């Protein structure tokens, strides 16, 4: 018996609340917060503009239908996140802040929460030896030097292996132009970037009727949408070019880049603007060379077609697995027993390469254990 | 076998303005308009939000770039369209009112003027006779009673085949409930609806860089996403189930939909509010379902990869070839040539299901010849 009939399983993409981190959402009024209400037995956990509307109705009335999602045992305890592992024969887990981490912190106290969160992650990390590693988070709010010791800090973490990150930066995107030394520290620091949506697009895009769908526009069209705007305009600033060696990891396997590439591409070719600018050379790197070269895809999409995609774009060995614990539990079925959500993700690996294939070896764990160096 | 040796191949998104169309662009002040330029040797076609800010400098600072993009003779003349069609092998087009169509015009003249247009449209087809037809445009302000009017003689007209329309419908998009009726009428007409982009993103998304990056995201993400959100509103409000004779070709592949159709899936199935509500369950039917049944995708996706995730979801007999011309013309090269925007969509059919298969001749006209009745 041996690795390949045993094979060591990786979550790469599982989330968790820090206690203290909680404690701070509860005592806000503004998004993202987290409130008591008397109908629902669990807090309820609001992060989004969407959820907005429903949060206004929710105050001035005790008879209407609770705003956010239930912050359930399964955000904050590490035995829960253990115990979904073994329920789902996950041997590793590469554990990371939620959204939306430290992007709305105050300049302040920015970095000493961060220093404290990130200690935390650490801690927990430590509490079962060989199955739990994690991307630290940054406090974007405070100023550069604030910034360069935090990842200095993360560089000598122990069972760090990265840092996650939003699609704001420092307020301007990702194409602003000071994100530049702190990509260039990460990346000295073989910090990978696990690059994760999170304000999605503007409210209004989801029209009048949107509340008569629930969360399904923002979480299944906005998050990935946010994802690939972000990336494409990373990539249109040079960001990729000029930190060569940057390591990103897309969540939900780069929300739409594998589908859009092509297009991106050949719009590029046809820009007046960018052609007589001297923009589209002979030896430009494509987005397809950053596909291959700096950029990984989780493989959380649901499907064995966008699966497929996302390997045709970036190959199999740049691809790993994902559940996006614990955003999706269980309604009508024991939040102890199997998640429908991780079965889906499973079935498309199975799909698109095959059980028991090297590929599907490499998508299930191989890829994230040499790529996040799992030692 | 004859018929194998030599295909008939066809073109399903393809634009022209009429002559009586670019009239009334001219004498317009804001979105849509249509003004010469001293700068320039053509007239300059400004339809973009993303435009604006170039078209405020170039009033007032006769040294700033001419803005929008250059009214060619491609846009006006039919020779030039039969000149392209010659040029790259294509037997057939089935041509289109550009963006913005009749979106624009008042209420009491839309329908005097759609009938112009089609009327136009259906002259233009009948001088090429075989190798022109075309999807007519409605006059979706005008008030219901005019619209069924105007459906009613598309209906009848000589060489229409369906018609096209924008994502907003009435303004309030395509889930709203007044679209139903209009809906009704097109399948019971048997007139396939064409659903193109023209909205965008709110501009605000691309960021503060936005202008160094041509027109690039408005046009490579932007208008992919707006078909995205407008067929998943669509799909969620039970359109589809409600109207089941209605047949839609999605432009550009669906936008990014069939990339996303699983997480969509996944989203629904794990709603709160959607379970608790009890819109989930197995008679339900499924995105997937609707790109079996209702839904059919052109091939505008510059690449095998998102190529074959659209084949993936909707099958080979439901992807017909498409050029988009005359909105990407060599810029380098000689417009009266090849076209890489053409180039680049062949390789993609020729990749993802080879040369010569019997499902590249469907893709690349029999799907077409078959759904828009052009024997
Ligand atoms: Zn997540
Ligand atoms: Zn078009």
């Amino acid at each position: 018996s041996m690795a390949t009939s045993n094979p060591t399983v990786v979550d790469i993409h599982t989330h968790m609340y820090p206690p203290q981190y909680i404690k701070i959402l509860e005592s806000r009024t503004t998004i993202p917060l987290v409130r008591k209400f008397p109908q629902a037995p669990e807090p309820r956990l609001i992060l989004l503009e969407a959820e907005l509307g429903d949060l206004e109705k929710a105050i001035n009335d005790p008879s209407a239908k609770p705003p956010g999602r239930p912050l359930t045992s399964h955000f904050a305890s590490l035995d829960q996140k253990i115990h979904f592992m073994d329920t789902h024969r996950i041997d590793i887990s590469v554990i990371s802040l939620a959204n939306p981490w430290l992007d709305f912190v105050h300049a302040s106290h920015a970095g000493d929460i961060a220093e404290s969160v990130n200690d935390e992650f650490s801690d927990m990390c430590g509490k079962h030896h060989g199955r739990l590693f994690f991307f630290g988070t940054l406090p974007l709010t405070a100023p550069l030097e604030t910034l360069l010791a935090s990842i200095s800090h993360l560089a000598a973490l122990k069972y760090c292996r990265g840092v996650i990150l939003g699609t704001s930066g420092l307020g301007k995107g990702l194409d602003d132009p000071h994100l530049i030394p702190i990509f260039e520290a990460l990346a000295a620091a073989n910090l990978t970037i696990f690059l994760h949506p999170h304000y999605g697009l503007p409210n209004d895009v989801w029209g009048p009727r949107a509340g008569e769908y629930g969360h399904v526009l923002p979480l299944a069209l906005g998050f990935p949408m946010e994802t690939t705007i972000a990336v494409a305009r990373m990539y249109l600033a040079g960001v990729f070019d000029q930190v060569r060696d940057l390591r990103m990891v897309l969540a939900h396997s780069g929300g739409t880049l594998p589908f859009l590439a092509g297009r991106i591409e050949s719009c590029i070719f046809h820009d007046g603007q960018l052609v007589r600018q001297g923009k589209v050379g002979e030896n430009r790197r494509t987005v397809w060379d950053v596909l291959k070269e700096q950029v990984y895809l989780d493989a959380v999409i649901y499907s064995e077609v966008g699966l497929k995609a996302a390997i045709d774009a970036s190959g199999s060995d740049r691809l790993m697995f994902g559940t996006d614990h614990p955003f999706f539990p269980p309604i009508t079925t024991d939040e102890q027993g199997q998640w429908e959500s991780v079965s889906l993700n499973a079935q498309a690996v199975a799909e698109a390469v095959g059980e028991g294939s090297a590929e599907a070896r490499a998508i299930m764990g191989s890829n994230a254990i040499r790529v996040l160096r799992l030692e």
